[PDB]
């Protein structure tokens, strides 16, 4: 295990000095019987002092079957039944919960594994063996901390919360509950609703998929103590849980019954609180089908306050209850419920710490933690602000601790060896000679107690993740999905920008630090983390941005959404061209765009050509920058938490998809770049209206081809040839000599920089596996296409 | 609770009294006991005083365990276990009998608190303590409330009134009959047409919501004694009732098998009177749904009279049902059931209040009880008529008992104290270190005693309440949905808009005179609270006023509908863009306007750019105006009636946008404005027809542009971005000179107003971030963005 109790450690010590206390130098069950008996009165101990076994009685037994004498204290460790029956007590801990296994399951291992010297100790001091694990059995692992009351009643009460189901009260009144810690503010226009006769019954409304549950038992503690309203010192808190009702049914009308006659018991009324979890299901109310349409029963009792309850209720809900009325909306009664605000999310991670330390690591790192929050909130970003957290903060918690495990300090090589050993010896015995194995054999064994030895040097690697989680650890889980090293992301964002878009530096810091602002907290978490319009012609920087903003953004290059604007206008690829049936824009705002984000509520956003959309779409972007949020697809709300919404423009086209040309100077290029890296900040607001645009913050800049930005073409479609390469199994790179000879055939003014594709097929596709055909370069080793003196030159390395 | 009766307050006190004359300074369980039996023959006593115990015996006992003495009253108070036993006794209060504790009680809970003091007493005095309970509970006695009993006629009656259900009858033959408060003049109408065996069944049509069900408890009353025809002195009614239908259920088929076991019997036809509120659900006839098909055991019944029954069905519900015919328009026959008079819901109110008084937040405030109605009545308008005004009642009746109990005067700090004291006495104990805990046990109960005494101080809020809604209260509750503080929002309505809106006195006055008039009780719901048309093209206050309505007066937050007519257009729209196909104006009233106000019944509907929109969508429209009501989406009935329909105006653009600049002067700017606002008046004209615009309340008068648009753009980014940072726990506030800064950069003449976003970026998000990073500012003090010396500043507030 790694977490016992004293008295059982204490009878694993035992033993050993029990070995050569006795003559023998190998500790049997026979020790472990002994070190039972011999630490006196621990649960393991006491039971064998009550059956009949004395320290003496059972040493002298473990002595008569080798002892007296083998003496020479030879290594005294375990012999493999003696290992069976520690690993038994391990399970006999976990039988009852004990994470911290105790004495008592020592001796109920030893039994279960009665066998080996111990075994005949027991069986011969007129014990059997299973009279001396029922002894132990009947007292306690220990490990308890339940209970606190040891009162009675009866009362009318009996009927309603036997059914159907706990009585979080109890738990309480047991120093068992938990807050747990929420939303705290959450829990306080709660008791408004529930000190009422009428409009009696909450509803509680954010994301459920906050931790909800959370604000329940805060309820559950201040009914108990000590001032709170007249009818809430004399309410008891019932819950209904849905699981024991669906247990043993399997028919919807049986399911009713049962819900009837929880409503009959319900006379304990105006008193009584009945918790129901996910309300919508029994109003059975809105949607194109039902789930259950409690109502003819619950609605009369819900506003009547006979029924004063509490329904936990997600974003869309509640819209399909006042719609029903008029008993819904009179026992309904609102309270704001978050996705909690930065700091409640961080006193949540901190309260299950320690159980991530029963899931051994985290305990701490502090920073890491705070930053599971904030990191979360703006690095992925894909639920609600704690749920994120917490994730990271296990991940990384355990991520290192997984490092704790796979070496020695480097002494691997030992392992490795002790095989080889094995082998030697074996197969030589294995025909014969003897000693043409034993000195082999020995040779082993000295070996493995170096393995072992070095490998619990390697529990120093366990002492530092083992109450850690790792800021750069917590910061890689996020990075890992899509503090340090993704706060360090944030600080280094340009850096990590700029590595993967070439072209327009303009663009790149622009994007940095309109994000980086929000990424440091400040700015909307339920809001894109960038509006953006990515500007200049298709075919350099504007999707590499969106992409890298991912990589320094999200912490790993993945997860970014992509429609197209100009499809939306209904006209094109409406039903014109590829694309799908429908009235565009009404399945875009009605579906597409708010289905894709809900996905990856993080996702980078690549709003296509806002320009050439209509004046529709630009109000229907602009809705997701002023709300942060869009609602469609059945009244289902996107959270658009801080996804990057790029909103693109091929604007400028003429003089950003020209020659940079030597206009009868050489400076005609250098000052087709200047002019370029100008024309695209005017060209995006001509092609659309303003009341979109302001609400897009930073003007993002790229051009394309030119002469000089076709061989940065180049270079994007032959790195789109070597990554396509890399599933099979073949490490390719180019070096820029190769890309130029690839050049040397679309360089062509009268065919463009389109031949480049093509002729990348020709000297690095097709060169490149045929040259894999004739086996002079090979899988798993880095390849290298360069041009020497003009011609190409396929390379390996390492 | 503080409601029990003479007999067990008295068995209670004499345990104390004994306690001391025999030396138990803490008055034991014991002493409750001894209690119990020296008040003599009381149930408690007398139920001891049966199995043999006296005054004495107890006491005798008593006095063996605290010896005598050591009398001298320390802190004479009862003992914990003792506090137990008293409530349960509560508990067995709820359970048995009167509400209010008895005699029998306390025994009875003793009993069922047995073990401990009394327990062990009364285990030594040779009593079980099951035998002393048994005693008690029956003598709990017999309390009528006017009952008279003695045989039963007939034998027919056998298998019908069994299965299924209660009668109305049973309950006013043993006064136990309910008040029942109608809808009085609604009874009447039915013993016509149920005195009749031909069109036999009386069919009652209005809201839920009304309360119909109240209607059908005088019939019952009046059937009994005496005012009914000569086989109508001897009718039973007897209710269909869903639950026991639905009790014992599996499948549909099972559902119908109860249905055809009541039709069978039905044979007690003619004499029997069937009540079956929600009548439209079992024939399943019409709409695209059914809901079981009934109809075809129960039209036949219907027409022969075998089921006289009275029908229970919508305001809306009906009309697909009489369309079967014409056995069932031969059976059924409507009457008048209104949406209740104001009056009526008043009455249910104070019918309620004892245990409203047991939440001890009514008896009284009366004027808060008329105003629950008449507050809810105009504004939310969410349910029908009397729920509305119980929940406001109700939901008032906790908001106060919330503020009794979250201090003490404001000695919440003492419990801060005695919480401290308890850690440190233990932990220096626990050392031993003896004395170093000594006075801080000392302390402890000190303050403790202090800490109790000030907590039964704020039983003076207690005695606030215990009588008394408040009507400010009611008022706050209104409040926390959308008399006091509400009818005072009436009465105030131009202030309340004012403090809310800024700017447009011209539309606040009239509409704020409009609606309060209707909103303070004299204007009946069968015709909107306000219809309105606003003026004036974009930038105005028109939208937000009609926010402000429903946020303001009547709210503190949402109920405001918002619906543009120049999308649900016939030649402007049909299919076009965004949104759902079907053919424009015949969705938005054949469905959506109809749909969304059909769930608060108040919310101001704002029928946006309603010029655009043809004089065709103008006529249904009209009649929301008008009527109050629409009926579409399957012949549902929307209640407009509390509403307030605002209908805007918008085609003069170019002079409501206008900017004077110069005109030999810059005074035409503010001559520009003050014409703006005279302009609006007239841009009415232009394109709303007059027919639409008579059937409104006033004419809502507002103005823009002029200059000034610019820095109220800045206004509505700054705080878009910090209210969702309020979101994390961030309280910003931006002044208008920090707004003119960010306006600095985005005054440029060709990129717009498209700066403003960015320019906020950089002032408050970054800026705040900068702040916060170096502690200048906090998170979650209040923190204000100003410029002092044309250079913005960031400053710091609690």
């Amino acid at each position: 295990f790694g977490r016992f109790t004293e008295r059982a450690q204490k009878v694993l010590a035992l033993a050993q000095e029990e070995a050569l206390r006795l003559g023998h130098n190998n500790i049997g069950t026979e020790h472990i019987l002994l070190g039972l008996v011999r630490e006196g009165e621990g649960i393991a101990a006491k039971a064998l002092q009550a059956l009949g076994l004395g320290s003496e009685k059972i040493q002298k037994e473990v002595e008569s079957l080798i002892g007296r004498g083998q003496e020479m204290s030879q290594t005294i460790h375990y012999t493999p039944r003696a290992k069976k029956v520690i690993e038994l007590s391990m399970d006999e801990a976990r039988k009852l919960g004990h994470s911290y296994v105790g004495t008592e399951h020592i001796l109920l291992g030893l039994i279960r594994e009665g066998e080996g010297v111990a075994a005949r100790v027991l069986n011969n001091l007129g014990v059997s063996l299973n009279k001396a694990r029922q002894q132990v059995l009947q007292l306690l692992g220990s490990n308890e901390t339940g209970s606190s009351a040891a009162g009675t009643n009866s009362n009318a009460n009996t009927p309603t919360l036997d059914s159907l189901a706990r009585d979080l009260t109890a738990i309480a009144k047991e120093d068992s509950l938990d807050p747990v810690i929420g939303r705290s503010k959450e829990i306080q226009r709660v008791i408004e609703v529930l000190s009422r006769r009428t409009k009696n019954n909450p509803v509680l409304i954010g994301e459920p998929g906050v931790g909800k549950t959370a604000i329940a038992e805060g309820l559950a503690q201040q009914i108990i103590n000590n001032e709170v309203p007249e009818i809430l010192r004399d309410k008891r808190v019932m819950t209904l849980d849905m699981g024991t009702v669906v247990a043993g049914t399997k028919y919807r009308g049986e399911f009713e019954d049962r819900l009837k006659k929880v409503m009959d018991e319900i006379r304990q009324a105006g008193n009584i609180i009945l918790f129901i979890d996910a309300l919508h299901t029994l109003i059975g109310a809105g949607g194109a089908e039902g789930a259950i349409d409690a109502s003819n029963i619950l609605k009369p009792s819900l506003a009547r306050g006979e029924l004063q309850c509490i329904g936990a209720t997600t974003l869309d809900e509640y819209r399909k209850y006042i719609e029903k009325d008029a008993a819904l909306e009179r026992r309904f009664q609102p309270i704001q419920v978050d996705q909690p605000s930065v700091d409640e999310s961080i006193q949540i991670l901190q309260g299950l710490r320690d159980r991530y330390e029963a899931h051994h690591r985290v305990s701490i790192t502090d920073d890491a933690i705070e930053a599971a929050v904030k990191l979360s909130d703006r690095y992925i970003s894909d639920r609600f602000l704690p749920d994120k957290a917490i994730d990271l903060i296990d991940e990384a918690g355990s991520k290192v601790r997984l490092r704790s495990f796979t070496t020695p300090p480097n002494l691997k090589e030992l392992e490795q060896k002790l095989d080889e050993v094995r082998k030697e010896k074996d197969a030589a015995v294995q025909s014969q000679e003897f000693e043409k194995a034993a000195s082999l054999r020995d040779t082993e064994q000295r070996l493995r107690e170096q393995v072992e030895d070095t490998k619990k040097s390697w529990k120093e690697k366990q002492g530092q993740e083992n109450s850690e989680v790792t800021v750069d650890d917590i910061a890689m889980v996020v990075s890992s999905w899509t503090a340090q090293t993704e706060t360090d992301k944030l600080l280094n964002m340009e850096n990590i920008l700029h590595s993967r878009v070439i072209g327009q530096d303009e663009a790149v810091v622009a994007v940095a630090k309109a994000v980086r602002r929000a990424r440091a907290g400040l700015k909307d978490p339920k809001r894109p983390i960038g509006s953006f319009i990515f500007l200049g012609p298709t075919g350099v920087g504007k999707t590499e941005l969106a992409r890298a903003l991912a990589e320094s953004i999200f912490g790993d290059e993945e997860s970014m959404i992509r429609i197209d604007m100009s499809e939306y206008m209904e006209k094109h690829s409406t039903s014109r061209l590829v694309g799908s049936p429908p009235g565009y824009v009404g399945y875009d705002e009605g579906g597409q765009l708010t289905e894709k984000v809900r996905r990856k509520p993080y996702s980078v956003v690549l709003l296509d050509e806002i320009e050439k959309a209509h004046p529709d779409v630009f109000n229907i972007l602009l809705q997701v920058l002023e709300d942060g949020r869009l609602t469609d697809s059945k009244g289902r709300t996107v959270d658009f938490r801080n996804t990057i919404l790029i909103m693109t423009s091929n604007v400028g086209a003429s003089e950003l998809k020209r020659n940079k040309y030597v206009g009868f100077n050489v400076q005609d290029e250098t000052q087709n770049h200047k002019d370029m890296k100008d024309k695209v900040m005017g060209e995006l607001k001509r092609a659309f209206r303003p009341e979109f645009i302001n609400r897009i913050d930073e003007i993002i800049v790229f051009h394309s081809l030119e002469k000089k930005h076709l061989t940065e073409i180049v270079s994007l479609m032959s790195d789109q040839l070597t990554k396509r390469l890399k599933e099979q199994d073949l490490s390719i790179e180019l070096t820029d000599a190769a890309k130029a000879k690839v050049a040397e055939e679309g360089v062509d003014l009268e065919y463009g920089a389109r031949p480049l594709r093509r002729a990348i097929q020709k000297h690095v596709e097709d060169r490149l596996s045929e040259e894999l055909l004739r086996g002079n370069i090979h899988k798993g080793q880095h390849i290298v296409l360069d041009v020497e003196d003009g011609e190409f030159v396929v390379k390996t390395t390492a």
